[PDB]
DNA sequence: CATTAGA
DNA sequence: TCTAATGA
């Protein structure tokens, strides 16, 4: 955790570099699990060999172990950090739409920068289209004092849609967090769960309605369960128009709301040690239910949850907050 | 680990 | 069809 530090970082800052500029599934699978072992040890490693002992740690990474504890440096890494293509590749990336694929791409075509981007809109799809249009925005951190306002216009619309609809806004907002990332609003309806053959609409209705009053604003995509956009709330009565955000709203089925509000709400901890327990007490959670286990090593049969609580009880815990879900 | 775009 | 990119 601090004690593997430099070791482990300085392995993932090699593990991803193999999988962005360069395309080594394998290197960047190698240096990952070491980083990952390396991770674990209990002790302070001392040396290639020591670290060598581990299981993914063959010698082309206690090699590097040694470079790194000799001298606090990698020339590997500084050479890396030094190249411009794969400078590019790094940040090129950042553009929502992009990934390592196309950055490559556009470096040989020769487009490392934001202009470069510019100059050439038509070689970008939508999405990226998008990306770049809101870069500045997409950036920027979505202050709680906002989330409020825009979980405020979400939540009406959407009853005023129909008000048969449930919608919660999951996520770190959900959760106490200060400030938020992007916007998660779970949706569901009553005439929607496991069989009833959908009713696309369902979303539908909704984007439609969102764009109506202008929150929504653009759409990086939309399908019959997860729509993808833009949204901004309403420049006041001028001086200050505000930011451009992500919006996430997803369909589902009733039947699995909760699993998924559960789930969707985190964090990474809290769900896996609760994950965790459910085993113990008999069961198994994942992102749309909580099936009973059985002996014969494995079993089904998907218990009914109500809300949150349900799913608590049924491992036998305590409620806990949305604030306390922390870890 | 599953949903959408796109070519 | 597969292949990329998001998320989470
Ligand atoms: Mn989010
Ligand atoms: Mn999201
Ligand atoms: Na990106
Ligand atoms: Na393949």
């Amino acid at each position: 955790e601090t004690l593997n530090g430099g070791i482990t970082d300085m392995l993932t800052e090699l593990a991803n570099f193999e999988k962005n500029v360069s395309q080594a599934i394998h290197k960047y699978n190698a240096y990952r699990k070491a980083a990952s072992v390396i991770a674990k040890y209990p002790h302070k490693i001392k040396s290639g060999a020591e670290a060598k002992k581990l299981p993914g740690v063959g010698t082309k990474i206690a090699e590097k172990i040694d470079e790194f504890l000799a001298t606090g440096k990698l020339r590997k890494l500084e050479k890396i950090r030094q190249d411009d293509t794969s400078s590019s590749i790094n940040f090129l990336t950042r553009v929502s739409g992009i990934g390592p694929s196309a950055a490559r791409k556009f470096v040989d075509e020769g487009i490392k920068t934001l202009e470069d981007l510019r100059k050439n809109e038509d070689k970008l799809n939508h999405h990226q289209r998008i990306g770049l249009k809101y870069f500045g925005d997409f950036e920027k951190r979505i202050p709680r004092e906002e989330m409020l306002q825009m979980q405020d216009i979400v939540l009406n619309e959407v009853k005023k849609v129909d008000s048969e609809y449930i919608a919660t806004v999951c996520g770190s907002f959900r959760r106490g967090a200060e400030s938020s990332g992007d916007m998660d609003v779970l949706l569901t309806h009553p005439s929607f769960t496991s069989e009833s053959t959908k009713q696309p609409k369902l979303l539908h209705q909704v984007v439609e309605q969102l764009q109506k009053v202008h929150f929504i604003t653009d759409t990086l995509s939309k399908g019959e369960t997860k729509f993808m956009g833009v949204c901004q709330l309403p420049s006041k009565n001028d001086e200050k128009e505000y930011p451009h955000r992500r919006i996430d709203i997803r369909l589902i089925p009733k039947d699995q709301y909760y699993c998924g509000v559960l789930y969707f709400t985190g964090s990474d901890i809290f769900n896996k040690n609760m994950r965790a327990h459910a085993l113990e007490k008999g069961f198994t959670i994942n992102e749309y239910t909580i099936r009973p286990l059985g002996v014969t090593g494995v079993a089904g049969e998907p218990l009914p949850v109500d809300s949150e609580k349900d799913i608590f009880d049924y491992i036998q815990w305590k409620y806990r907050e949305p604030k306390d879900r922390s870890e």
